[PDB]
């Protein structure tokens, strides 16, 4: 509250490490699906159905251009790909396998940059 400060973290390292997490996931064999936006000409049904696309080129120019106010922010971005996915796609699919995959994936790179 007023003029009581709250012990927090450092927080200098987050971009690049958020920059490197995000290089893993982009050359990982199963980025595939997520590199760019779904194309919404060709994909029936996408445009009505998922409110907010993501993918990993937009959160990468949103990394580079200073669009995150903070980590939460960034990785609220790449679940949101995840969930977009499994909303989309069948889990016995290849994109739905794919997707379930990336999201352990990054999770666990999560986990181990940034819970201690
Ligand atoms: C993430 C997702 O739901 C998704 C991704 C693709 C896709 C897959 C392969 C290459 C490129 C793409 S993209 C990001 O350019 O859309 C995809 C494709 C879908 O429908 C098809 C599938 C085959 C042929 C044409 C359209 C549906 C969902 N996604």
């Amino acid at each position: 509250s007023m003029s009581v400060k709250k012990p927090k973290r450092d927080d200098s390292k987050d971009l690049a490490l958020c920059s490197m997490i995000l290089t893993e996931m982009e050359t990982h064999e199963d980025a595939w699906p997520f590199l760019l936006p779904v194309n919404l000409k060709l994909v029936p049904g996408y445009k009505k159905v998922i409110k907010k696309p993501m993918d990993f080129s937009t959160i990468r120019e949103k990394l580079s251009s200073g669009q995150y106010p903070n980590l939460e922010t960034f990785a609220l971005d790449v679940r949101l790909v995840f969930d977009n996915c499994e909303t989309f796609n069948e889990d016995d699919s290849d994109i739905g396998r794919a997707g379930h995959n990336m999201r352990k994936y990054f999770e666990k790179k999560w986990t181990d940059t940034f819970k201690v």
